[PDB]
């Protein structure tokens, strides 16, 4: 997250870190057994780390649970990033509590102008590189479809929205991918892509979660 703020330990209780020897992506806990992330974060050998604040120090609220199964969306295209969503099932159920909690799925799509919270352990610089230990947060609005398309001609599908600041300075970045965009207590986005971070006229692009609720529910119901 570039241009954000320190969230505070365990104030984003649905935020998980995906670890394969090291943090590599975010995700969002949606029930005691299942995490939402980005399909471009797929790999084998994932350990899900819940209850994290400083991802390099054991602080006492973590739960580490290995994935039993990953399911990439049926229509994911890794060239266009269309349908950039996957589900990850945990080998055992997380203990839910005030610091490890699931986030509700949307019941309708959010509109441009809605305020949201984006969070993650990604890079905090727009030139160069610095990775934080503790979780970073950014409040950002959803941008209109039309400004998102004009920002990225030929690349925004109906399964994507933009959020952030056309002026630049405040955005998600590398290592945030797969993490949450939560608006009014609902998971409306997943950190997906952009062109650099925090550049003028290049806001972040996010997977539009409301399009996937019936796939998420039916997948959980049978897996
Ligand atoms: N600035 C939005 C965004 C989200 S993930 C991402 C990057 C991935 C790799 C380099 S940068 N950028
Ligand atoms: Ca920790």
């Amino acid at each position: 997250i570039v241009g954000g703020y320190t969230c505070g330990a365990n104030t984003v209780p649905y935020q998980v870190s995906l670890n394969s020897g090291y943090h590599f992506c975010g995700g969002s806990l949606i029930n005691s057994q299942w995490v939402v992330s980005a399909a471009h974060c797929y790999k084998s050998g994932i350990q899900v780390r819940l209850g994290e604040d400083n991802i390099n120090v054991v602080e006492g609220n973590e739960q580490f649970i290995s994935a039993s199964k990953s399911i990439v969306h049926p229509s994911y295209n890794s060239n266009t990033l269309n349908n950039d969503i996957m589900l990850i099932k945990l080998k055992s159920a997380a203990s839910l509590n005030s610091r490890v909690a699931s986030i509700s799925l949307p019941t309708s799509c959010a509109s441009a102008g809605t305020q949201c919270l984006i969070s993650g352990w990604g890079n905090t610089k727009s030139s160069g590189t610095s990775y934080p230990d503790v979780l970073k947060c950014l409040k950002a609005p959803i941008l209109s479809d039309s400004s998102c398309k004009s920002a990225y001609p030929g690349q925004i599908t109906s399964n994507m929205f933009c959020a952030g600041y056309l002026e630049g300075g405040k955005d998600s970045c590398q290592g945030d991918s797969g993490g949450p965009v939560v608006c009014s207590g609902k998971l409306q986005g997943i950190v997906s892509w952009g062109s650099g971070c925090a550049q003028k006229n290049k806001p972040g692009v996010y997977t539009k979660v409301c399009n996937y609720v019936s796939w998420i529910k039916q997948t959980i119901a049978s897996n």
